[PDB]
């Protein structure tokens, strides 16, 4: 991971939190090609101090990303390691879909959420033919570059981010709260993150795309979902249905059984 100087980094407004992180705006002061001085737009997520312990992890997520360079992955700009455990990634100008959905539904179509669908069925693609596990796809994690735009006919495009810290180090009533992102036999043994999860959790992600933002047993607590899973029910089809066989099917309790991403992207088509 390329180092950067805390004294090359000025934090501005917090956007949030993550899991055990805080995260802001900021600036970075770089040299950029030809030599040429460059003040940068970035996102900085900073571990608690609380939770250091979980640092391995928490770069290890972001490791995961910078390992395999495509159009449909954030860029991870670098690490600034005093007290601090700090992420340093490239800022998206349009935040996470999730909000985006919310603040955005009365005037999202099938289009534009099939177009996000096959972008994001895209990089889960490339991630499936390394055989990379992601392990926390959601709408939080997606990213909007830029918004569609009908007057010159460009589609929106979208990146995924960093899965943070994950699954398999995390506390279990946090993962009792990601029911139904966690598929079910990672609530079984979040030991068993594997490929399938992520084709589990991307079905997951459509319900939340096709739900202007709202979030899936939002009303449930953990021992309900907990049970959800038990009696292994399946998500309700929203009201915009269009991708609702596609997510019952990948959100399938047999692991072995969820489609490839070549035939979820085939579906998608096909539609
Ligand atoms: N709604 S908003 O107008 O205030 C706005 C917000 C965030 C962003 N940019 C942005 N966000 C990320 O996470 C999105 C998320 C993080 C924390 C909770 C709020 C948003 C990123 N992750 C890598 N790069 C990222 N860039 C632009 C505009």
């Amino acid at each position: 991971f390329h180092k950067i100087r805390n004294e090359d980094l000025i934090f501005n407004e917090s956007l949030g939190q993550g899991t055990f992180t805080k995260i802001f705006k900021g600036v970075r002061r770089e040299v950029g090609d030809y030599g040429q001085l460059h003040e940068t737009e970035v996102l900085l997520k900073v571990l608690d101090k609380a939770h250091r312990n979980y640092s391995e992890s928490f770069f290890e997520a972001a490791s995961m990303m910078s390992k395999l360079s495509h159009k449909h992955l954030v860029l991870n700009y670098g690490v600034c390691v005093g007290d601090e455990n700090i992420l340093v990634q490239e800022f998206v100008k349009f935040g996470s879909l999730d909000t985006y959905l919310k603040k955005n539904k009365n005037c999202i179509n099938i289009l534009w959420k099939l177009e996000v669908a096959k972008q994001l069925a895209a990089a889960m693609h490339f991630l499936e033919e390394n055989t990379l596990i992601h392990g926390n796809v959601c709408a939080k994690n997606i990213l909007l570059i830029r918004e569609e735009d009908r007057k010159t006919g460009n589609p929106p495009f979208i990146k995924l981010s960093d899965p943070g810290i994950s699954i398999t180090v995390l506390p279990k009533d946090i993962l009792q709260e990601r029911i139904p992102w966690v598929p079910p036999e990672c609530i079984e043994n979040p030991k068993n993150l594997n490929l399938a999860t992520d084709k589990w959790s991307f079905g997951t992600t459509l319900w939340e795309i096709c739900s202007g933002g709202d979030k899936p047993l939002s009303a449930l607590d953990s021992q309900r979902k907990l049970q959800f899973y038990e009696d292994r029910h399946q998500l309700p089809a929203p009201k915009a249905a269009e991708l609702a066989n596609l997510i019952n099917n990948c959100m399938d309790y047999e692991p072995d059984h969820r489609p490839s991403f070549r035939a979820i992207i085939r579906d998608l088509n096909s539609l």
